């Protein structure tokens, strides 16, 4: 009966009851006026004619590979170029933040409390008629029938784009710091309190945790040595909580930043990685800083790390995935001359649409075997039997899943599929076409449309009836991808302003952090700028294997 | 020991050692180069030519009142200036935020830990030599020979600004929601986790206390009536927490946001006040929403009051104590084409240089009563006595104590002052200088060009020596005030940047947070943007009676 929930107000203008009955749009700063905010300005009807489409824009970014090796060789032309890609993206993003799963009108409640997870679009209120506001039937379809019919994975379908295994379980170990649900108080909750790409994953969310993780000598964490290698220390040791079941002996418990980290051997060889990473920048402090005591050579060469993830991050895991043949670029002096908020607050749909589970391939394969995620799941002596070259060797040569273009979750994931599609509804997420028109795209204006294709298409029109009540989520798995790429429209300009945002908004990336002596002057300083996914394996897996994100 | 001891690095520029005798500055955005940042560049060195200082400034400011009263009616030159005095002063502050007592380098633990305050400059090395570095004697001079030579009152000198009873209690409530320094940890941390104008003072800290505090019908606080007169709810009825001897009757033990409020009655008075005026916006929201329901009602509530202190703080409260013909203004929209930071980290030296004390009378006023500090002490039986009507009328007419000059601290409150001291030497502060050289100001020559006389200025030389080893908070309180003003210049030339940057800092301040639907429409956003110290009081107050923050 809230007279708002049919979601009236167009171009970002915010909704408000008047009454028992009517509403009122707030449409300042939208560039439009009247009662919903559609009436275009005269500079917005400018704007909008000369705007280009995202799949133009993508189009162009994808062709004239000549033409982009110059760009990418002119200095001047690529700092002009990626700065741009930073405010247009960012400026999508509302900072501070404004809403969550409790609250759909801005209160200092939604704003203070860092455990909420934020909402890019406010929660469809508890008294609407329907799910998704007025639209639609007074129930979605069953979630399991919409993940039988066109989410699971038939025969596994390869990204064209080529990305591996170490794609994947980066992804998976990355995103994993700031996506950490808390599930005692519920999906629109958060553990990870730093709200970004803070390394807590390496080095514990708490002090405590950190402290127990902490070697105390020469800035360093704990390890054990297994057969002449480094790994993570034991839980026994160190006393840091892991999730283990039961029958994994003492020795393979492994401790990390991460409690969850124990889960697939992926994400525990870059626990191993990264520890030795922060390890190896603690000997080159030293050399630098005979001076430096245990305190602030673990601050700076975690900062260091910090530094590292971002580059990584932008110029080797986001340039793979983009598929441009621009080379993008972390440089933190590009937005000093721009207005731009040195914070960020990881939205759930953010999160939502990360559940890249399609990547993951029947089985994964190490060296000569096959195993399944039976054999996969909580199973450390895989590590240990293979070793981190191996690791890295196989992991380079496998191909990762598409996410886009339907039918391609894991059936052995199916139950987390369903998850994120029941815990959307429990945070009464807004439609898919609601959330495009929030990121600027078009809506939809049928199930072909969207999949590019009839069969799916038909099979959601069955379930749904109306395109306008098709959920983000299913949506997101099942869009007609951009040509020989792994996403869809969608996912790219929704997942693109909340990562750009949440890597510059890092207060390393502000002026007053980003300077030399921050990171214990300019040998601290080049490790950062310098850094690559190559460069990390190199330095911290024995033999220095090839690696790349994309399959050979 | 460590070679940054000396302070070397000038201009901002920041000192890291590069081996056990040897240091580097970091030059980096400072304007000058060289070993100590010293050698201006050419538009540095114009930029200097230029600049007037601030005691010019200031002079402009406060004649000329002829110009400034057509500038004032000139809504586009008052804008222009305001946006300049906005955006001048913040320049000054780290944001995001820097140091803090255990971190003289940048650190995520510093950057990520809310407990501590931060520094707007390092402390000094634990193995340096002499307490302010390498200057000085071994040791400080004793702080009660400090305080009883050039702090203590002998006679009352009052403020020849004419601030009042009224500016005292209201600097002393509004403060002490972001100066809440957690004594169980030290001087250096703080339990004020929202680190600025939260109004946690009002509705608590955290979530039990607010909703202990709660009526939960139609958004209001809980509250009591004695002799037909609206107080806040008691110790009993809440199950609040709040310090109170023990033998304080039930019904005067008021339970309030902040749990030191019944120290004072002056305190209790504008606890009251703001308490009746949330509820009256509560009533003004039902009216315009009455399909609203508690929560909302609320919450929306606390954003208008949010709103209105910091209208309240700037327009009447800085206003007055500025001393400035100019006519300065709340307004967000100054804001939104420059490069602004909205957040904001409370710095241990803005809580230091707060502590006003001087502004304290020898005795306190109400009616036909004059009452001792032993009196005043946990007695709110006196609120109830007289009324919040007769306290208005009584303490609009007492006039405060003058803050700088020197000598002018009531021995009543000695152990406060040398505590603020001592904890300044515990949390190795800089001297007065350094903090002059932090926020643009020439380095004092000599105690007399300090305090502008000779008796007072010879008692610190003898305690002293060296005028680059003085400390900051005694200094800010035997300053040479401007004339007939109550501060000297280094308290306005550092309190202006805090205090401009925190209120300026809160998310209401942000685009997205500054429109009426936030505030429940035009309605709500009109009580933010007429508040004044007068309308909160007559809106409040039985019979409207005149206020303000100077005598009359
Ligand atoms: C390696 C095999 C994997 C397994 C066995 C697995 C399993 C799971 C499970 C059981 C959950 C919890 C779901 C729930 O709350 O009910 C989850 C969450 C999640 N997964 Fe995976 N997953 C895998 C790989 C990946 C990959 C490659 C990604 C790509 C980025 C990914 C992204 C996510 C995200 C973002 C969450 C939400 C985390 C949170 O909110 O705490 N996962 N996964
Ligand atoms: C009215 C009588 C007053 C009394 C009895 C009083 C007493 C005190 C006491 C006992 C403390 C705690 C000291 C400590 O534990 O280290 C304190 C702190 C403080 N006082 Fe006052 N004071 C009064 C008025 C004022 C006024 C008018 C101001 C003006 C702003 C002020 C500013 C401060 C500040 C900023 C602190 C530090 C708060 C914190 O960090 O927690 N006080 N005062
Ligand atoms: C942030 O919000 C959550 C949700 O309201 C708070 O968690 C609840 O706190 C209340 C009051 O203490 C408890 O009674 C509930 O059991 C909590 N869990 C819920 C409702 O999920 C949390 O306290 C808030 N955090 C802060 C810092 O205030
Ligand atoms: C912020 O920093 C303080 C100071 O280091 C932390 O408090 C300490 O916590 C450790 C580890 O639990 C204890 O051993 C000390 O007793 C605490 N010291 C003091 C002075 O209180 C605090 O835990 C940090 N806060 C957060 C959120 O990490
Ligand atoms: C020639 C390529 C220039 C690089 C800029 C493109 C980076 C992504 O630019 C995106 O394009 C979309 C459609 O115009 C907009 O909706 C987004 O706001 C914008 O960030
Ligand atoms: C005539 C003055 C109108 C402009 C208002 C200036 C408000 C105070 O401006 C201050 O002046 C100081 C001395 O120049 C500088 O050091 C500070 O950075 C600046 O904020
Ligand atoms: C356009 C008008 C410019 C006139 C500016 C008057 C400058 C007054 O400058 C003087 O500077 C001294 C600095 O120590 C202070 O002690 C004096 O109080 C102050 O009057
Ligand atoms: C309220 C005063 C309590 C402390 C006073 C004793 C400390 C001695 O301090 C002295 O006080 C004299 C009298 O004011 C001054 O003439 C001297 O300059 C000063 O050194
Ligand atoms: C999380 O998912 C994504 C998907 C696509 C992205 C594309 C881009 C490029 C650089 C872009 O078009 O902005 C960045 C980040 C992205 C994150
Ligand atoms: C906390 O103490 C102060 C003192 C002086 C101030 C002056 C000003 C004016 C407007 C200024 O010169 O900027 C602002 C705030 C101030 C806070
Ligand atoms: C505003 O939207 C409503 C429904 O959302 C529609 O009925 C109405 O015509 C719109 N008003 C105008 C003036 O376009
Ligand atoms: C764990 O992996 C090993 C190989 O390292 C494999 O032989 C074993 O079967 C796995 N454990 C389980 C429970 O499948
Ligand atoms: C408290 O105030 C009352 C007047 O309201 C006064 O008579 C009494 O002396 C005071 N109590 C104490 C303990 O000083
Ligand atoms: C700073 O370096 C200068 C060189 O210009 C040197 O003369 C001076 O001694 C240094 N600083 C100090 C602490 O004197
Ligand atoms: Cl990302
Ligand atoms: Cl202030």
């Amino acid at each position: 009966a809230n007279p708002c929930c049919s979601n009236p107000c167009q171009n970002r203008g915010e909704c408000m009851s008047t009454g028992f009955d009517q509403y009122k749009c707030d449409c300042t700063r939208t560039g439009f006026y009247g009662e919903n905010c559609t009436t275009p300005e005269f500079l917005t009807r400018i704007k909008l004619l000369l705007k280009p489409t995202p799949n133009t824009v993508h189009y162009i970014l994808t062709h004239f590979k000549g033409v982009w090796n110059i760009v990418n060789n002119i200095p001047f032309l690529r700092s002009l170029i990626m700065k741009y890609v930073l405010t247009s993206r960012s400026y999508l993003i509302d900072s501070p933040p404004t809403y969550n799963v409790h609250y759909g009108y801005k209160s200092w409640e939604a704003f203070s409390n860092l455990s909420y997870y934020t909402r890019a679009l406010p929660p469809v209120a508890d008294d609407c008629p329907t799910p998704m506001g007025v639209k639609g039937n007074k129930e979605l379809p069953d979630s399991k029938e919409v993940l039988e019919k066109v989410l699971l994975r038939r025969e596994f379908i390869p990204d064209p784009q080529g990305s591996n295994m170490m794609f994947a379980f980066f992804a998976q170990h990355f995103t994993h710091q700031f996506f950490k649900t808390d599930h005692k108080r519920g999906p629109g909750f958060t553990r990870g309190l730093g709200h970004g790409v803070d390394l807590n994953h390496i080095y514990g969310e708490t002090l405590d945790r950190q402290h127990k993780l902490r070697l105390f000598k020469d800035g360093k964490l704990k390890y054990q040595v297994i057969g002449g290698e480094v790994y993570p220390p034991t839980v026994k040791d160190t006393q840091v909580e892991m999730i283990y079941p039961p029958h994994i002996p003492e020795n393979l418990q492994f401790a990390v930043g991460q409690e969850v980290f124990g889960l697939v051997p992926g994400l525990m060889m870059y626990a191993t990685i990264w520890l030795r990473e922060h390890n190896r920048v603690c000997d080159i402090l030293k050399q630098e800083h005979p001076e430096w005591g245990d305190e602030q050579l673990f601050q700076t060469s975690r900062l260091i790390l910090i530094g590292e993830t971002i580059k990584i991050v932008i110029e080797d895991y986001v340039q793979h995935l983009s598929g441009y043949h621009f080379k993008l670029k972390f440089d933190p002096e590009l937005l000093f001359n721009q207005q731009f908020q040195y914070q960020n607050r990881i939205a759930s749909e953010f999160n939502t649409l990360y559940h890249w589970h399609p990547l993951l391939p029947d089985t994964f394969n190490i060296e000569d075997q096959e195993y399944s995620f039976k054999q996969f799941l909580y199973n450390n002596s895989i590590l240990l039997e293979h070793g981190l070259t191996q690791f890295v060797e196989s992991f380079t040569r496998q191909i990762a899943g598409r996410v886009a273009g339907g039918r391609n979750v894991p059936i052995a994931v199916q139950a987390v599929a369903k998850a994120s599609i029941d815990q959307s509804r429990e945070m009464k997420y807004q439609s898919l076409n609601e959330y495009r028109k929030r990121f600027s795209l078009k809506p939809y204006t049928s199930f072909e449309e969207l999949t590019g294709e009839k069969e799916m298409a038909a099979e959601l029109k069955a379930l749904y009836s109306d395109i306008d009540v098709m959920e983000l989520y299913p949506a997101l798995l099942v869009e007609k991808p951009r040509p020989d790429a792994i996403f869809g429209e969608t996912m790219v300009e929704l997942g693109a302003p909340f990562s750009l945002k949440g890597l510059m908004g890092n207060p390393i990336c502000s002026p007053q952090y980003w300077k030399p002596s921050t990171f214990g002057g300019e040998v601290g300083f080049k490790i950062i700028n310098t850094a690559s996914i190559q460069s990390l394996i190199c330095n911290n897996v024995k033999g220095c294997p090839f690696t790349s994100f994309n399959v050979q």
